[PDB]
């Protein structure tokens, strides 16, 4: 069987989408449209449940377009095989908290946000979007083998950064 | 051979558990309590030293519970096949440092710890307790070749989020 | 074939080398001699194309040497197979923006700078210079199959630290 089950929660959940042929991630959606102040730690719902099979691990993990021009954070999650949950991004703002605030957002691009009705927002603010894509999924084979105590093992020594 | 070997340095160390069976991760304890202020870095001993064969890597990676609730962040390391010295979780109490103090030490599940003796800590300041599970580790097989210069390849093009 | 094709931009640009024989990762080198500024974020250019073969992925992620010592944070890059781009080591100067200044920059082992022509810093500055290894790429296979829409699956539950 060569194939993975994906179920949706909800109205708001999207099928995650592969960009290319040759590429490893499928790009996840997200399911609710979020404000993340400075500082702010949160996990977004994708309403998105998957199977992974038994030898396998999925990386929930971050996209680079996003990672790299916005102080959003995603800690890469290690989908468990037979965690038939719903999927959570684990999300930061990692932008600093200066106590300064203005009138703009910003989105997944970094760019100020063009709100017609005005608001006063905290300084590095970021909105997440629904069906916007700020995760992605890359699913590897794992290895799990026994395991036992031994006085000494059966070589790199016992080296952080030995060389520079 | 299907079996990795498992190596505690001390008393204070302990044999890394699986949650369940389809699960990827071995549950890292930490050997040592250590009070982690604000991004303040530290090196966690897990007292634990472990041989991955070759062809695969150990990934010490964070807890999807711990770095969801507190600000404590887990670089995760990679641990390569053949390093039999001691496994260091690599961590970041990545909580703002905006001066203020509090009497209340918080704990992995960011809950005020219940001291019964008046302290003053710098407010988000972590405890790790010895045999509290921290890190989890994920091995997964690898795929190193030989390397040659070429002018051009043997097609995705040049594209760091060419989508949105 | 069980060869990697690398391929340099520039004169800037150095071979990935491999430590040891049974290690998993190549210390990617920098091209490029940057300041980083405290919560400044960057992309370090590499100058180093490298075509990953279909059915796997390349691990851009930090060097557990420089991520411990130093505040440099290094976002794990996911390097699709036909990726034939410029490899960018996407870089982030976590330290506290604490306002101070001081007149010693740091390295990548977070050591004052001895420069002879005195100049004014923010604290917490580092810099990246030029062949100086600062990342390492490590090649994992990945498993990508069709997906469908299912109301149910074929367990965990649906459980973010069930346990602690
Ligand atoms: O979080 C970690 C990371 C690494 N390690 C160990 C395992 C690994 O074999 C070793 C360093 O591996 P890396 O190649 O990833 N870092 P670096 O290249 O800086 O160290 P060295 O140059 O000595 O290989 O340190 C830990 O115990 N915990
Ligand atoms: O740290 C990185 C991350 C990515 N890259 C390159 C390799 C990869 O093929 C490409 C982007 O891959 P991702 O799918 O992980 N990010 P994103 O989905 O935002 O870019 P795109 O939409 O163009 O695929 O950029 C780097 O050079 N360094
Ligand atoms: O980013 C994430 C991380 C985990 N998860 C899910 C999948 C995984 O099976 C589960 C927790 O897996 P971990 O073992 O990595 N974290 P933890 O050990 O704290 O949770 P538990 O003790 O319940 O396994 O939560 C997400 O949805 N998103
Ligand atoms: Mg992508
Ligand atoms: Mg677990
Ligand atoms: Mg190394
Ligand atoms: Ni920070
Ligand atoms: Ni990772």
């Amino acid at each position: 069987t060569n194939t993975l089950q994906v179920k949706l929660l909800s109205k708001n959940a999207r099928m995650p989408e592969r960009n290319h042929k040759t590429d490893a991630g499928y790009d996840i959606f997200s399911a609710e449209t979020v404000v993340l102040e400075p500082q702010e730690k949160a996990v977004i719902k994708t309403d998105v449940a998957v199977s992974i099979p038994e030898g396998y691990v999925g990386l929930l993990t971050s996209r680079s377009g996003v990672s790299s021009k916005t102080h959003l954070v995603i800690e890469t999650g290690k989908i468990d095989a037979g965690a038939h949950g719903n999927l959570g991004i684990n999300i930061k703002n990692d932008h600093e908290d200066d106590k300064m605030q203005t009138i703009f957002l910003r989105n997944i691009d970094n760019e100020k946000i063009f709100e017609k009705e005005r608001h006063l927002y905290k300084l590095g603010s970021y909105r997440i979007e629904k069906g916007e894509r700020i995760a992605q999924l890359v699913i590897v084979p794992i290895w799990t083998p026994e395991l036992k105590q031994v006085e000494e093992f059966e070589e790199r020594g016992e080296k952080f950064g030995s060389s520079g």
